[PDB]
């Protein structure tokens, strides 16, 4: 029998929120893997490491916000395994930025499908939640990553040895 | 060929550190599940939720410290799936504290086996690392959880309705 | 049946901790006796009295830390009589410093045997506890006492009347 | 031959002061035992533990004040064994408060006999010392302990599980 | 006849501490040589010079800490000649970082042998001293040097003329 | 071929500066040995130890200033072994002060020969450098040491047991 607070919250939306929680946790774990990679002594880009660690924590925050939403609407959180990232070795700062861009666009696509579903179920609170706390942030993150990829490519990374070093210092070091 | 920094770091220790990283991440995810449970409208113990969320973040910090150790010694981090917790529904504040106590003692046991291995491989830096940043913290956490279980039991939880409410306010608030 | 928190804590270690608690309490009582002695009107060295009173309180703190350890690991504290010091009359500042040096080295030896036992039982938390909070402090205290004995002897104490007076003022004041 | 400072200080008073020093040390050790008991993981009342630890330190201070008195009057301190407390296991917060009340009243009785002796020996400095620094403090401590016993009993301790917990928080947690 | 403070301190440990003191002094002198090299007008990398001068002073501090340990345990310090570094001319910032990495790993190896010896002699105070003040610092220094070597190599040093200049400004400045 | 900055700097001056660098380093090591000696538990004069440790660091600073001069004038620093001090055991505070006085006067004599050489080679910058940063400091140090020797002797050291103790407290404290 439904939660005492549950109103206008379709079971399909509940399931899709649980899937999105898992995806945010997965993204957090991918960024954590990237951060570990740039901390290796044979890579040693401290500001790449800092950048992706920050991203990892932000993705965890996103997941926790979705869990709060789920309880607030009277849904029930069902956690699933967090799959390991597709790679141990991220090959270069440029490659990691490109993979992060791909990841962020996949997360964005999942959010857009979630918003489609909430619109189809006439759930304006959920639509507004997604728009307010997620869509704008994704567009910003995607644009940032695209900018970084563009600059790294123009500087000549990975092959120009100086490029990732100086990008680490100037763009990611403030 | 070995990392330029690698010295006196046995492949067995490297593997065991990777396993411990996974275990800390798993513990973080268990505590996150508990925290979500006490945020439910039909449970609604805000300070239980806060407590376990804090524990979740601390476990993530422990994992990140182990990853830093791994890179510092020239090992290579290999991540694995983080398995889902054994339960969605943690049944009561007392039950969650008991499960957390069990979890912390399993993590402690894994750390003790890691210290055994480092001692067997004559790796004093790793032994000292475990002693300094892990063993003492585990003993403290286990003692705290035991205390909470004891008080909850004596108050009459879960069946005495007032017990978890007042414990939430007094001890965890 | 064992405490809910007890893990990897051997009954022999528990017993040895209780013995060490008693020894620390005994040391506290010895230093208290010394302090009383230098407060006598026919001795009247106020800074010797202060020094040994400080040592007495520090030894009590050491005992209380061991009791906390015992409860933290799930052992049970069993107190015993605190025997009276071997002497009422400590004869001179030099003699008291020499007796304190002997006492501190006996306490150190007991701690070293405790660390041996913890190592034999593969109890790294207890080993680390002893190393961290006890061994270093003992080495420091022993060195300090040795220094004081050396200076007092060189100054000509007890027989040079000025020596303990000036040592009281300069070193201990 | 007597101390150069000794005046109007009877050997019987000196002996009785040494006995009182031992009793204060014993009381300190009893309270230390109680404090250890409430720190056990299967008891776990932190404010009971704090309370009795405070009492233990206060009893040690009382003993040290008596030792100072002894040297001030030119008596000589003779220490004796400090006997172990009668119990390892203090059974409950109520039981420990009751045992502490009994202990404090025994210490008070010893102080009253000491004051009787000082009065019989016409030693007004010692009488005043006892009155000023000891008797009033004992009456206060006894009244406090009686109050705590009364409240614990009325709350239903030990059998009402909530009683010692809430007393720990409200009365002893200030 | 032994020092009044000496307890549980084996003659082999005393000798090994004296050898380690000499090694730390030697390391200090090597880093001083490197620092002088980067101050040459035909090299002129001020932040390399600063970096290695800092390292030189830190190595001297390490030696002085070992001397304090030696006196604290009642051993006797016997100094030996400090041999001159193997090179006057360190060839480049990358080469100096590589030689420093090699040096730090040799010092680490000597510390590990010292810890082995202290463990074999059952000297927990000395083991803890080494772990606490030396091993962790060495692992950190080795990791740092490895990082610097990695970055310099990737930037194209020594042959890319800009590399050491910009590394001097960004990483070491 | 000469350094681009080298002007009016004779090869003999360069060699003599390298010798002086070695002598300053040697002096630093002698004072370090003295400092260690007064830290022994059977000597235990803390302010003698502090005093000579300060002197050791000052001598190292002198050496580093000479190395800077060498690079500034375009000479090349060639380091040599730093020989061990002539003694492990400095026997007493008075004896150590006397040996320090002898050492400082030998360093002064070497500086005077260096100034003679610079004057003979018509190198006014080097002459001024020696006068400004070295000669005056040496005269001051020699006078100070002479004062300390005089007072220690008059107090009756080493044989008057109180003398070095009180000198440690009053003059060096």
């Amino acid at each position: 029998s439904p939660s005492q607070v549950r109103q206008n919250y379709h079971q399909d939306a509940e399931a899709a929120i649980n899937r999105q929680i898992n995806l945010e946790l997965y993204a957090s774990y991918v960024y954590l893997s990237m951060s570990c990679y740039f901390d290796r002594d044979d890579v040693a880009l401290k500001n790449f490491a800092k950048y992706f660690l920050h991203q990892s924590h932000e993705e965890r925050e996103h997941a926790e916000k979705l869990m709060k939403l789920q309880n607030q609407r009277g849904g029930r959180i069902f956690l699933q395994d967090i799959k390991k990232p597709d790679r141990d070795d991220w090959e270069s700062g440029l490659n990691a930025m490109e993979c992060a861009l791909h990841l962020e666009k996949s997360v964005n696509q999942s959010l857009l499908e979630l918003h489609k579903l909430a619109t189809d179920k006439n759930d304006p609170h959920l639509c507004d939640f997604i728009e307010t706390y997620y869509l704008s942030e994704q567009v910003k993150s995607i644009k940032e990553l695209g900018d970084h990829v563009t600059n790294l490519r123009k500087m000549g990374a990975p092959e120009a040895g100086m490029a990732e070093y100086l990008f680490d210092k100037h763009t990611l070091g403030h």
